[PDB]
């Protein structure tokens, strides 16, 4: 459990057009700027690993992060295993894995701050097509995506081939109710599940 | 430290358990108003019916025109310390309640994480974040006159049965908390994939009245 887990996603869908003018994050923009701290929900005080890899696609701006941090992995092991949500297990073929699908649940989306400054975890993205996969291999992680070509992958690849978290469980618990109460957060989480091509049926995508 | 004790003061809860008017899609849910009356040694009170999580007492139940009426209170210093520390790390909390009102952190936190009573059946109480039964929105509030002026439905009548109750030292309570806060993360995010939580509990608290009055209420 304390091992390593990956994330992937996409931080921005170029086709997408946000809501709120200042989450636009053109093609041209994102190509001329290409670690990043990986942190929970934008709180520089709990910084959970580090993005691993970043790739601009036909489709949007693609990363691979890796949460490393002991710290935040014990605190989520141990509430994992009061999860009557993480208990149900996967679908079929996945083998549980309490920790990922904890992190499947809770974060379901990622978030690019440009104050690119930080990627965070969260309970779902403003921008929409966000969607966070967690799993223990990269590979696997980056497979989850139909969008991705075969010469995506080997670029990722390349890149992706003291500890920083200074929060706790009770500052996680606090992020919680905030979640509760994110609008739409489920419809959003379906849609960008639809978005990217990401099934249950075949990852820990709890939405 | 002084705003510190308060926090950690005792919370009272109240609202209904069941509402006659309602009509449950599923059978087990059925509580008629003869069942309740007839069934009518304070109840235990706990987070999501884990029994690890005690946190506190039923003070008070009456059988009302419109339903089962509970009110409980939350005694747990462990439990209230962790909610404590969870209401200063929580977005919604800081932007306080509705004007008038004091902001008091973890009255708030309580109202948001754990919005919906479940009467489990009597065995016990549980706060959870949104109840099957419809109507069963959770009322918390510093003191038990209060959390029952929220709502309308009570008569005068009514809240001296209740007042009777409450001022009446249960066997619940050393601390009655046996879980911590990574249970509590752990249960959260179960709440998290409840369908139609906030619809659910927007008709629980117009159903109720609460919405007619002010309150903590988040949703």
């Amino acid at each position: 459990a304390v091992a390593p887990v990956y994330v992937g996603g996409f931080l921005a869908r170029y086709d997408q057009s946000p809501d709120e003018a200042e989450l636009l994050l053109p093609r041209d923009v994102v190509e001329h700027w290409l670690a990043l701290p990986l942190n929970i929900n934008h709180d520089d005080t709990a910084v959970v690993g580090h993005v691993a890899a970043m790739q601009s696609v036909r489709d949007g701006l693609f990363c691979l992060g890796c949460v490393t941090s002991p710290r935040f992995l014990e605190i989520v092991r141990r509430a994992s295993e009061k999860s009557e949500l993480v208990s149900r297990g996967p679908v079929s073929p996945l083998q549980p894995d309490k920790v990922v699908e904890f992190l499947s649940g809770s974060y379901a989306g990622l978030s690019l701050s440009s104050r690119f400054k930080a990627v965070a975890l969260c309970s779902v993205g403003r921008r929409r097509g966000t969607l966070a996969v967690y799993g223990r291999d990269p590979e696997w992680v980056t497979q989850r995506f139909p969008d991705l070509t075969a010469a995506d992958r080997d670029g990722l690849r390349a890149q992706w081939q003291g500890d920083p978290f200074r929060s706790d469980s009770y500052g996680l618990l606090g992020n919680s109710v905030d979640a509760l109460y994110i609008r739409e957060r489920l419809p959003k989480l379906r849609y960008d599940k639809q978005l990217v091509g990401v099934t249950e049926r075949e990852s820990y995508v709890k939405a």
